């Protein structure tokens, strides 16, 4: 595996902004509005921990973040499984 | 869908990948403090590793211990690599 050149998880970041409310997300997660803002801007070097990344992914049943983290080295997307 | 696991999938997989690699040898390759370092991949410390320090290391060791961890504690299947 290999860092890529390509900012794949900041186009994540930043199309997961795009598509949730912020105020109320950050409420949910119990987090400070402006500091989810932050972790989300690749321009602050605020950056998510792994359990807040399930979280954020659990409540949104969203996977643009989790994708955006393993194509950053070159992982396919979340491929899930139940039973 | 992407729940939470309940087992410590990503805390077993931190634990395996310290025990697998020199913590300081990693560090100085890694940029970072020793210290921090295990405290990351220490289950019992609340340190937790962010985005690009998990690449990096994966990058350093080519090791998806972490990654597959980090997929498994949302029920996410392990790594398959792009390959170009």
């Amino acid at each position: 595996f290999q860092v890529s050149k390509h900012p794949h998880y900041d186009e994540a970041c930043r199309a997961f902004a795009q598509r949730h409310n912020m105020a109320k997300l950050a409420e949910r997660a119990g987090m400070n509005v402006q500091t989810l803002r932050n972790k989300l801007n690749p321009e602050q070097p605020h950056q998510f921990t792994p359990p807040e990344l399930w979280l954020l992914t659990d409540l949104t049943e969203d996977s643009t973040l989790v994708d955006g983290f393993l194509a950053q080295i070159h992982c396919l997307p979340c491929v899930p499984v139940n039973e």
